[PDB]
Formats: structure tokens, sequence, C-alpha cells
């Protein structure tokens, strides 16, 4: 599996208008969520900090990235949307390369994408106010992955730019609550409009229709016509 070129990388993301600051790529580290907020922790501004590594403690299996975000300007209520936001991103960036029907991959809220029901990549959101870590796992070589989805040799480098591209746009979004990110996003969902069960807590178990996400990045079910809201955590597909 060819590395990924850092130099390139830099060249094509860094600059006057973008919202990326600094790229790096380490061959390996425990985790790079781990190591931004360890940054953040330090002093360091973390805001546009994009980290790679090639293999978390197999190695250039996955593209395995965490980036910064400032969060503090934004309203507090609105920050679960980052990690909604951070799906789409991804989703779009490898949605083209794939040969299965568009109907048939999406996002399954909170943290997940899926294609063919395997799970493709996955988000974790980590909070170190005035910062956001938004970490992506995107499975490409490996749950199912980029290579059991016909892609014969994925390009790491290439996918590697569109994602972080797609994922500083729908960063931008966020920022300006533009009411396109919510609608793109329930666009691709696999949850909304599918009935689900949301184990809670204590063996208590909630069955309803997912009818949409809140300005909040909650999950809104119906209940015999009354509305459950549901703090972020996992569901179950039925």
């Amino acid at each position: 599996r060819p590395p990924l070129d850092e130099r390139s990388l830099r060249d094509q993301l860094i600059g006057a208008g973008s919202g990326w600051r600094q790229l790096d790529v380490v061959a390996q580290t425990g985790s790079t969520n781990a190591d931004l907020l360890a940054r953040a922790a330090s002093g360091a501004d973390i805001d546009g900090v994009v980290l790679i590594a090639e293999h978390q403690t197999t190695a250039r299996a996955q593209i395995i990235l965490s980036v910064g975000v400032r969060v503090v300007d934004v309203p507090v209520q609105a920050w679960g949307w980052l990690s909604l936001a951070a799906g789409l991103a991804v989703l779009d960036s490898v949605a083209p390369l794939i040969a299965v029907p568009p109907a048939e991959t999406g996002l399954k809220w909170p943290n997940d994408v899926l294609a063919r029901g395997g799970k493709l990549a996955g988000i974790l959101a980590e909070v170190a106010q005035p910062f956001v870590v938004l970490g992506v796992g995107l499975n490409v070589t490996q749950a199912t992955s980029l290579l059991d989805l016909g892609v014969a040799a994925p390009d790491r480098n290439r996918i590697a730019s569109r994602l972080l591209r797609e994922l500083e746009a729908r960063i931008i979004q966020w920022r300006n609550a533009n009411p396109q990110l919510a609608a793109d996003y329930r666009a691709r969902s696999l949850t909304i409009g599918s009935r689900v069960r949301v184990e809670l807590p204590g063996g208590q178990d909630v069955v309803g229709i997912a009818r949409d996400i809140d300005d909040q990045g909650r999950l809104c079910l119906d209940v015999g016509g009354r509305t459950v809201v549901v703090s972020a955590g996992d569901v179950v597909h039925l």
C-alpha cells in the first residue's frame, strides 16, 4: 500500500482562504484524537489543524485522521451537528468511487457511514473547549471496505484530499448555520424514515419511526404520535 504524501497534501489543502492551517502525517501513534486533544491541553491553537496517521496502535489499510475545530463561537446546542457533518463529508468523498447504487449506502445516525449494510467509516468527536476534535476512520483495504465494494486499488492520497475538502466545506456550513447542511444530511440518511429501537440504560427499549434530526443533532422519534427525542448514542435499525 503506497504511503500518504504529506507534502502533496499540504500543497493542495493549505492556502489563503482555505480552512486548513497545518497538516502532518505520522507513521504511527496511539490515537490521532488523543494527540490533537493533548496538543489542545498544552496550549496550541488546533483550529484547522489536520493530523493523519498511517497506523493507530493493519498499517495503511485505512485513512485515519483527526481535525481540530474551534466551536466556542457557535451556540453550544449546535455542536452535535459536527459528527453528522463529518459523516456526510466522508460519504460524499467516497460515494462516487463505489459500484453500488446510491440508494443503498448512507448515514446511520449518529456516527456511521454504511454501504450495503456494512460499516465503511466511523466518526468520533471529543471536546476540548474552545475546541472539538473530529476523528475519522475510513476502511480502505481492511464492516466493509472500499476494496470490498469494488475499488480495486484505492488511491489513499486522492481519497484523503477529497475527504478533507468535503470536511472543510461542511464545517463552514455548520459554522454559518446553513440549513443546506441538515438538508443534505437528511437526504443521505439511512435512519430517517426507518423503524428503530433505542436501547436505553436499564434494559428499557424505545421503538418508533425516526422522523427527523433536530437542530442539536438529536434523533426525533415518533412513538404513536408522541415525539421522543434521543441524545446521541447507538440506535438499531429494524
